[PDB]
């Protein structure tokens, strides 16, 4: 056991834009003239950047002696995630979590003559259910060889500090990965068009800058807070309302800096123009145009199932192995309001929602479907209804009425399609629903 | 013209609204603000915008 390295250059992995020594030597009268009087500048340029992989160096006076290490410093860091406030309790038993919502009905006018033969008719309540499952199971493994590591230090304090650094790093990695997973939740939600997108980069005024984004955020927060509710801010298209105290705004550092420099500075009474939700600051999003995300307190559905640590010792190899197991479920709820303030280019239509996602009809029954198109512009788009069951006699009317042929047995798929591209180059956004056959 | 077109238009809209509200509640009343053209009076605490 003797690991050695030979002829390691001082400049290992550096790519210099320009040669500092050559720039100092040449270019008389330039900005580099200040370093001309410095006699020992080449050595400073060579060494001050830093040295990777050192080698034994003999001192200049007596070649036999070797220069030694003067000072040893140990760097340690502690990290934690700022999104930990968005978690809930733990579930010890079970895997799947169910969520049920009930929407509102529709009004009918008073008709005594029609009420003669419709006393016992049925009106199915509008209910929607969705499920969350456990999806994260990981562990961190780290080994420590005390006896083999003892030769790299000459002081017990430094040895113990370096030993504890690994234990600290394990938990630092755990926290970092948890934060990354929580950010990935938002990124994945945006990647599927499930956010209600609002463009904040199109002012309508001659001087609309420095205020358009904050005006949009305040207006959207008020619209969410409106008591009568709306179906335009959730991916399930259900009539619901939120509250001002439950609205959380995940903001970008650049946008917060823009707000502080522009709005809050040159404006008295900052309470009349500050943000309305509870502001949480992150280091930007992975999406191209994402700038801010406004959600409800119930949007997050993060739970933890397991958090444990186990240690084993190898006595033949004289070392310790540490395993840190983390099991968690990470999910978001489609029943809560979710707005994405985006300052880039977005497609005209982001999604199409069919109100009954799952249906079960008989061989002679009929079903009614409703299509909600989420568009980023005031233009109105027309949906096209299609059925891909396969059996003859099954057709869907333009308004959204599906009828089933008398004799057939196969699962049916109902699609509402919206075309947003130009001619001879289709760009289709499709919303799908599934239908089963009762008999 | 357009309250969202410029900050001057919003100021003009505020001016017009305030002037109309002030002249609505004049003690002598007016008949220029109803479809029946009857001399009537409003009150400041009974005006909703």
């Amino acid at each position: 056991m003797r690991i050695t390295f030979n002829d390691v250059k001082t400049s290992l992995g550096i790519t210099e834009s320009y040669d500092i020594v050559n720039a100092i030597r040449n270019s008389q009268g330039d900005n580099f003239k200040s370093y001309v009087p410095l006699a020992t500048a080449n050595n400073v340029a060579e060494v001050g950047a830093g040295i990777l992989i050192n080698q034994t160096v003999q001192n200049d006076f007596i070649t036999s002696l070797v220069d030694r290490i003067g000072l040893v410093v140990i760097r340690q860091v502690s990290l934690n995630n700022p999104l930990k406030k968005f978690k809930k309790g733990q579930i010890p038993l079970g895997r799947t979590i169910e969520e049920i919502y009930t929407d509102i009905t529709k009004e009918k006018q008073y008709d005594a003559e029609e009420a003669e033969q419709k006393v016992f008719e049925r009106e199915m309540p509008n209910v929607k259910t969705l499920f969350h499952e456990r999806n994260r199971q990981g562990f961190y493994h780290q080994t420590i060889q005390d006896d083999s590591l003892k030769t790299a230090f000459v002081s017990w304090g430094n040895f113990e500090s370096f030993v504890s650094s690994i234990i600290n790093a394990i938990y630092n990695s755990a926290e970092v990965d948890e934060y990354e997973y929580m950010k990935l939740l938002v990124d994945n939600y945006y990647s599927k068009g499930l956010f209600t997108t609002v463009k904040i980069d199109e002012p309508t005024s001659s001087t609309g800058a420095l205020t358009e984004f904050v005006k949009k955020m305040r207006a959207t927060a008020r619209k969410l807070t409106l008591p009568q509710g709306s179906r335009d801010w959730n991916s399930m298209a259900v009539r619901t309302r939120s509250y001002m105290e439950d609205l959380h705004l995940i903001i970008d550092a650049d946008l917060e800096a823009e707000l502080d420099v522009d709005v809050l500075a040159k404006a008295f009474n900052m309470n009349r123009t500050d943000f309305l939700g509870n502001v949480t600051v992150i280091d930007g999003f992975a999406s191209t145009g994402l700038e801010a995300v406004l959600v409800d307190k119930d949007w997050f559905m993060v739970y933890d199932n397991l958090h444990k640590m186990e240690t084993v010792r190898n006595p033949r190899g004289l070392y310790w192995n540490y395993y840190y197991h983390v099991w968690q479920t990470l999910s978001v709820s489609r029943f809560a309001n979710a707005v994405a303030f985006v300052s880039g280019d977005v497609p005209a239509v982001t999604q199409v929602i069919v109100s009954p996602n799952i249906a079960a009809v008989k061989q002679g029954g009929q079903q009614q479907f409703t299509a909600y198109v989420r568009a980023t512009n005031a233009k109105d788009h027309k949906v096209v209804w299609s059925v891909e069951g396969g059996s003859t006699g099954t057709a869907i009317t333009g308004d959204g009425l599906l009828s089933v042929s008398g004799n057939e047995d196969n699962q049916l798929t109902v699609k509402a399609t919206v075309d947003i591209g130009t001619e001879d180059k289709p760009k289709l956004v499709v919303g799908e629903a599934v239908v089963s056959i009762r008999p």
